[PDB]
DNA sequence: TGCTTCCTGCCAATAACG
DNA sequence: CGTTATTGGCAGGAAGCA
């Protein structure tokens, strides 16, 4: 299903079919349904599935319109955080990456998944 | 070149187990 | 229902479009 790849102690296991390297057996699993199609995730919504459960849910947020994701030097809002990261970047010229918090990513409230 | 989707370490939430 | 296993949301850089 796997191979382990062992140098100077460090693990790291091998996608057998496209022979990609993961340092975490889950992360090579998740991975490896795109291989197998053992699981669908198939839209709520459309036709469309998917090989892992966060394709789709990215998708599914697509239907709905909500926009998650506020810049809080101006208050617009963005679908996700491509569009969130790049108006910071560009109109207000900073990293939301970097030492500083300048976005709220708000709870998912158009559709059902597991919160914080 | 600028959206659009993909990717994977991390680990909190959820589930499976028993 | 306490212990263990699995799921998948998230960031943010990559890769994929056109
Ligand atoms: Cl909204
Ligand atoms: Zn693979
Ligand atoms: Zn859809
Ligand atoms: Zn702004």
């Amino acid at each position: 299903d796997h191979y382990e790849l062992i140098v100077d102690g460090r693990v790291y296991y091998i996608c057998i079919v496209c022979k990609r390297s993961y340092v975490c057996l889950t992360s090579l699993r998740r991975h490896f349904n795109i291989h197998s199609w053992e699981k669908k995730y198939p839209c709520r919504y459309c036709e469309k599935v998917f090989p892992l459960a966060e394709y789709r849910t990215k998708h599914e947020i697509h239907h709905t319109g909500e926009r998650r994701y506020q810049c809080l030097a101006c208050g617009k809002s963005f679908i996700n955080y491509q569009f969130m990261s790049s108006h910071i970047k560009s109109v207000h010229s900073q990293d939301p990456s970097g030492d500083s918090k300048l976005y709220r990513l708000h709870p998912c409230r158009s559709l059902q998944i597991r919160q914080y």
